[PDB]
């Protein structure tokens, strides 16, 4: 299986300035459940944002995707192509904008946390990918995060 | 990833007299999506309850469990133990009440439908198995069927 998991504002923004303009610990915990024990695949420009001590994410096969035939990533594989990263029954694309649209033809699951924030698509913002009509998904109800923003999960599937 | 998929009345009842005592077509498209393309595994009794002109289920690796070796499951694969039947990146156990309880010690995922119907448990009914104490699950909204029923989706992942 190949699933994508992201959190987006309602405008569709996932990131800005090479980082994320929110922090919901309820999404930290959902994201950790989904991914734990499986392969996680992330863009190089996502691996760096991650401080050296939080990294690699524990108990998961960390794969960074880069063009650099000699990128370092202590504690992960660096692979130059997506398919190289497929040989677990569960592989989770965890960001960001470039790698999302790249893995979208491989994906049968999308796990979306929708964050109820007015965040206009301005900058060189990274955005969530486009889910066309082949994607069936169950919308959630707004839960209140302790940070103060609302949110709700989304699970999309196509066979 | 072993997953179990079942449609449940709030009491737990999933079958009775070899039939499923409701109609809710949204569950059928839901069940069809998650299982399509993968191995599906069922108990013998469940194989029997499908009219021949709609079994085996299209596009899926039909397998039947029975303890009796010589059984004809025409278009499926008669296997003598659950383990011998779990061969795919994605195996979905689809009933009935006996195999679920047999399969759950090997599951990582449960996809539950919950039909809003007073259906008291009745001696000899097939029942959904028991979960919520190491299974974390994300619910979803009380949907409204075109049969008329209220029903909601659960997706469970065991921590
Ligand atoms: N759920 C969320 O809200 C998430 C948000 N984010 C945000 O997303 C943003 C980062 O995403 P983005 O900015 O799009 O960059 P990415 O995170 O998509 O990483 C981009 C890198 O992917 C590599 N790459 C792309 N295509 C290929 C290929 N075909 N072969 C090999 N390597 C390839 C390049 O690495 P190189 O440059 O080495 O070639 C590129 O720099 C950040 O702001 C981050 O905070 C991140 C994760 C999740
Ligand atoms: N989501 C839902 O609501 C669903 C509901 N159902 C309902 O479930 C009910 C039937 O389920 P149930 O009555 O529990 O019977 P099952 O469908 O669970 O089939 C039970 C059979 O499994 C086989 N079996 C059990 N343990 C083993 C083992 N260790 N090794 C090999 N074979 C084994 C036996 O086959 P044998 O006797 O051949 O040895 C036994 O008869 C029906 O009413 C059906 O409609 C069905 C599917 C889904
Ligand atoms: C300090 S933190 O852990 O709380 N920040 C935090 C928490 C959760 C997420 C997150 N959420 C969803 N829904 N999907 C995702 N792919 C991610 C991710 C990621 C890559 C590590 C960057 C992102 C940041
Ligand atoms: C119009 S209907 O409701 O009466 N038909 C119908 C009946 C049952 C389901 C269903 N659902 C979930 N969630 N799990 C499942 N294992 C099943 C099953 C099964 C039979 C083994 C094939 C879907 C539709
Ligand atoms: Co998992
Ligand atoms: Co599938």
């Amino acid at each position: 299986m190949v699933g994508l998991i992201w959190a987006q504002a309602t405008s569709g923004v996932i990131g800005r300035g090479g980082d994320i303009p929110w922090r919901l610990p309820e999404d930290q915990a959902h994201f950790r459940e989904i991914t734990m024990g499986h392969t996680i695949v992330m863009g190089r420009r996502t691996w760096d944002s991650l401080p050296a001590k939080v990294r690699p994410l524990p108990g998961r096969r960390n794969v960074v995707l880069s063009r650099q035939a000699d990128f370092m990533a202590s504690g992960a594989e660096v692979v130059g192509s997506l398919e190289e990263a497929l040989t677990s029954p569960e592989t989770w694309v965890i960001g960001g904008g470039q790698v999302y649209a790249l893995a979208l033809p491989y994906a049968t699951r999308c796990e979306v946390t929708e964050v109820d924030i007015g965040l206009p698509r301005e900058a060189g913002d990274a955005l969530a990918p486009v889910l066309d009509e082949t994607w069936r998904g169950e919308t959630g109800e707004w839960r209140f995060s302790r940070s103060g923003l609302r949110y709700r999960l989304y699970s999309y599937h196509r066979s």
